[PDB]
């Protein structure tokens, strides 16, 4: 059986890591493994906790943002898992915008890749294409797919344009997807066994060559499902 699609099974649960800042300095972590993914603050998801900025700020200026912040929460960002998808759905009254990006929080750029609709749950990341972008980076045609979730959470009143200052900045990476990264990385160079921790539940790190790693990547992708052109 092919190990890496336990990474699909609806019984398996994500660890997620999740790191916040308040104007680029972290100011929170935590790990968390929940059936029903998570919520940023009677509701599923566990709750995580974003901290009170009087315990690592000084400016007024930002403290009383990031305290207008916690006030529109609410319900939560709500993050989960169903099939290959990430999804996430703004529960409270805070505009919240996400993207994908690398580790590093990002510069503003061209803007955010969506804003979190609070109606209806919204895709955030499909694992289909990271493990196709994976698989290319492993025969060196191809950059390593990022897999670091940015949720930028501006005010209720939709004026304060967020994403410029990026004020309230919480990371979500799902730990399997780093460490898939890393076994290409460390792999790719390596003739040897190398451990890669799927980090889901009830898993032990599993000891794979690079071509058995190949192997599963290639047979994950069939686990999964791609919209052909025009498809209905």
């Amino acid at each position: 059986e092919n190990p890496l699609k336990r990474l699909l099974v609806p019984g398996e649960e994500w660890e997620f890591e999740v790191t916040a800042f308040y104007r680029g300095r972290q100011v929170f972590q935590q790990t968390i493994s929940c059936p029903e993914g998570l919520r940023l603050v009677t509701l599923p998801g566990w709750p995580v906790t974003l901290p009170d900025p009087g315990m690592s700020l000084t400016d007024r200026g930002v403290m009383s943002y990031v305290r207008h912040v916690l006030s529109c929460l609410g319900g939560g960002l709500a993050l989960w898992r169903a099939g290959q998808w990430l999804w996430a759905q703004r529960l409270g009254h805070c505009h919240t915008y996400w993207a994908v990006s690398e580790e590093l929080l990002p510069n503003s750029g061209h803007g955010p890749d969506g804003e979190v609709p609070k109606d209806k749950e919204g895709g955030v990341f499909d694992l289909g294409p990271f493990i196709v972008d994976l698989i290319t980076f492993t025969e060196g045609s191809g950059r390593s797919p990022r897999y670091a979730l940015w949720f930028c959470v501006g005010e209720s009143w939709p004026q304060d344009q967020p994403w410029t200052k990026r004020l309230v900045m919480v990371k979500v990476v799902p730990t399997c997807l780093r460490a898939l990264v890393e076994m290409a990385r460390v792999g790719g160079a390596s003739s040897l066994e190398n451990t890669v921790d799927l980090h889901i539940s009830n898993s032990h790190p599993l000891s794979l060559t690079s071509d058995q790693y190949k192997a599963y990547l290639q047979d994950l992708v069939e686990g999964m499902d791609f919209q052909g052109p025009g498809e209905s």
